[PDB]
């Protein structure tokens, strides 16, 4: 099958089987510089040359058995970067494995990196720099075949300014003063578990640890260190949790990173590091869902690997429901439905914001000359896991379909497979309970865009009382709203309040006057809670109240999540009262902003 989101040989062609990447960090001129050595096995007979993918690199030389070979770079395909065709020196056969070393350098406009100034970190001090390579940027870090079809170990060292840190999606392995420059180190790292690229990932800055473990660290800025080991305490009982349903966790170590503000996503699994945004630290660990699923990638995502990114709702739709297994286990069953519900409630919001026919809708994708940037939303999260739980309903309950999950998971791993493996082996698994599973409706499934052909069974206990908040606020009118109080709110917990406020954006815009009695009573501008406050924030502006006009703004900008970030500055663009502004604050932010984030709030806002 074919990754159309690749221009490098693929896996059928060639397999890189390790990297060892040497590289220095150069924050003057925003430039990782070194060499990548790709220790890469022939899959054919006679292969005499193969081509990686690369994305705005500078290449000074490739070197195969101590000399330059010949090379070149083809034209720029946008978003695909520009593929690297490399002539072999011998002839390989198959199964023969050689080492190519490639002498690069990044350019500042790099899109897998976002290189903050001091300015731009917690501490004012010194720069900062992160990599984010899901999808496809990994390309514009290194030459590599850039597709999660093929996996890799890998080795690394990179110096850094002695002052910094450097981490990286792997084990530790040391530091030294760098040989060449005291006023360097070098951080060393081993990654042991063949990963596919976009797994690679690196973080170098101003960084503290704190333990908060046996296996796990929270890295930060100190400014952030203790809040965030109090936020994410719940990780190893998490951690032991996911193990019981996906066996072993081969990976080592599980430590977190917190970003800074401007990191584009939630989070991301990168192998014996998450990497998650700092808007999880609401203070009371109500986010941890965050950690749950990043946990749950160690097994879903980063052992079974999506072969190509159309086949993406297998990392995610297996993640949200390991995760949701996560959170009913720690916090009951009742909890883990209401999250689901939420789940489908968000699915909902997505189609009817795509549009019912939209082919970004549909399960199973086809990202044929589309930038996986521009598709990515929850629809392979929500769709994905409303799959599964339907199965699970239809299987005999959740304990039964989670045998199949750790078989499956011990099936593939290691591996990277598509919708049919993975229903292939749904239908082994199940072979007793064919004739059930023939009657899925599993084109529609798959490959249908809008809501799914079959809603699942969502018990409603904890979503009742949301529902019956939302319902009042929504019927009442203005001889009505004197009735409403703080105490509504006191037998909700937050994620109760949080989806009070979900339900009742779904039937924005409510009345001006409205709005203003539920600041009134209840103080929704003093919480902290991000996802809380962004959801209050789209309903006051969707309902079009000027006041709310520069929280918006500042939450916008102030913070680069795109869950956030996007909604926000559209809400703002719509509201004629605002959109001016929601323009210019874009404008003077851009040049600031993380490259994807950038790329996205300007296509959203047509600012071009
Ligand atoms: C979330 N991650 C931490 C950052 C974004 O990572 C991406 C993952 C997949 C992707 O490609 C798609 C998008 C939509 C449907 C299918 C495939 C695009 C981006
Ligand atoms: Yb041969
Ligand atoms: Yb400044
Ligand atoms: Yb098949
Ligand atoms: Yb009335
Ligand atoms: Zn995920």
């Amino acid at each position: 099958i074919v990754d159309t989101c690749s221009l490098a040989s693929p896996a059928s062609v060639c397999r890189t089987k390790h990297l060892h990447l040497r590289c220095s960090v150069d924050f003057t001129r925003r430039t990782l510089t070194g060499t990548a050595a790709l220790t890469v096995q022939s899959q054919e007979d006679n292969l005499r040359s193969l081509v990686l993918d690369t994305k705005d690199l500078t290449i000074e030389k490739v070197v195969i058995n101590g000399q330059e070979v010949k090379y070149a770079l083809g034209e720029r395909q946008s978003y695909k970067g520009s593929p690297m065709e490399i002539s072999l020196p011998i002839a390989l056969s198959k199964n023969q494995e050689i080492v190519i070393e490639i002498s690069f350098e990044t350019s500042p406009k790099s899109s897998a990196l976002q290189w903050l100034t001091p300015e731009q970190t917690s501490g004012k001090e010194h720069p900062y720099l992160f990599s984010q390579c899901q999808a496809i940027h990994c390309r514009a870090i290194l030459p590599c075949q850039d597709t999660p079809s093929v996996k890799l170990t890998y080795t690394a060292e990179v110096s850094v300014p002695k002052e910094l840190v450097a981490l990286m999606s792997a084990i530790r392995d040391g530091e030294t003063p760098d040989p060449e420059d005291p006023s360097r180190k070098i951080y060393k790292f081993i990654q042991k578990v063949p990963i596919p690229c976009y797994l690679i990932a690196l973080v170098v800055g101003a960084l503290e640890s704190r333990q908060i473990g046996p296996r796990t660290l929270v890295w930060s800025e100190k400014e952030q260190v203790e809040k965030s080991a109090y936020e994410f305490s719940e990780t190893e009982s998490m951690l032991k949790i996911a193990e019981d349903l996906g066996g072993p966790y081969v990976w080592g170590q599980y430590d977190l990173l917190v970003l800074p503000p401007s990191f584009p996503y939630g989070g991301m699994e990168n192998p014996c590091l998450t990497f998650v945004t700092p808007t999880l630290l609401a203070g009371d660990k109500s986010l941890s869902n965050v950690i749950a699923h990043e946990i749950s990638h160690s097994w879903t995502g980063n052992l079974v690997t999506n072969k190509t990114w159309d086949h993406f709702w297998l990392n995610e739709g297996h993640t949200v429901y390991l995760e949701r297994h996560i959170c009913g286990r720690l916090f009951g069953e009742k909890f883990r439905h209401f999250n689901a519900l939420g789940g489908w409630g968000e699915l909902q919001n997505s189609v009817k914001t795509f549009g019912e026919t939209h082919p970004f809708t549909k399960l199973v994708v086809d990202l044929t000359d589309i930038d996986p940037d521009v598709a990515y939303s929850s629809v392979p999260y929500e769709k994905g896991f409303a799959l599964l739980f339907y199965l699970e309903q239809l299987l005999g309950g959740p304990e039964i379909f989670l045998g199949f999950l750790k078989a499956y998971v011990e099936k593939f791993s290691y591996k990277s497979i598509t919708t049919d493996d993975w229903k292939d082996f749904l239908y082994s698994y199940f072979k007793d309970k064919v004739d059930v599973l023939n009657q899925v409706d599993w084109n529609a499934w798959l490959y249908s865009p809008g809501l799914p052909p079959i809603k699942p069974n969502y018990d409603m206990t904890l979503t009742n009382a949301c529902i019956a908040l939302s319902q009042r606020w929504i019927t009442a009118k203005e001889d009505d709203l004197n009735s409403f109080n703080a105490t509504d709110l006191k037998d909700l917990s937050s994620h109760q309040l949080n989806e009070f406020l979900a339900q009742t954006l779904q039937r924005a815009p409510l009345p001006l006057g409205h709005i203003k009695r539920m600041q009134e009573v209840y103080n929704f501008n003093a919480i902290n809670n991000s996802e809380i406050r962004f959801r209050w924030l789209r309903l006051c502006i969707q309902s079009k109240w000027e006041d709310a006009i520069p929280l918006a703004l500042k939450m916008a900008t102030e913070q680069g999540r795109m869950k956030f970030t996007r909604p926000l500055f559209k809400d703002l663009a719509a509201f004629d009262k605002s959109h001016d502004q929601a323009v210019r604050t874009y404008q003077e932010h851009k040049a600031s902003m993380h490259p994807v984030t950038a790329m996205l709030v300007g296509k959203d806002l047509k600012v071009d």
